[PDB]
């Protein structure tokens, strides 16, 4: 029950993680422009985009389309685009005044053990 792809990969695409985690990470940064993605527990075919703002985590469910395309089911059905790739969907939502609470400022890094000796 694993997966993967060949080629460089972003940092905002954490992966299969629990809710507590989604927020946990954001908290660390504490910036009014943090964001991240994860695999929806309920349905794998779908994703979950978390956006921090004014100390509030706004999760966004991404259900697949007839053409296996990832499209945020936020808006009703007028101001919504359709992308086949995940990254291609995120970037697009980099601008403000779209649908999310805040515009993706910096792709919050994963939670890996970092041990730096010298400054």
């Amino acid at each position: 029950g694993s997966s993967g792809s060949s080629g460089m990969v972003p940092c905002w695409n954490h992966g299969n993680i629990t809710r507590s985690k989604a927020e946990e990470l954001l908290s660390r940064t504490g910036k009014d422009g943090s964001f991240l993605v994860r695999a929806s527990e309920s349905i794998s075919r779908a994703y979950a985009l978390c956006v921090l703002y004014r100390n509030c985590v706004y999760t966004y469910r991404i259900l697949p389309n007839e053409d296996d395309k990832f499209t945020v089911q936020a808006s009703e059905g007028v101001s919504m685009r359709f992308f086949t790739k995940l990254d291609q969907l995120i970037e697009f939502y980099k601008k403000e005044n779209m649908g999310l609470v805040t515009h993706l400022q910096y792709p919050v890094p994963l939670e890996e053990e970092d041990t730096g000796d010298d400054p």
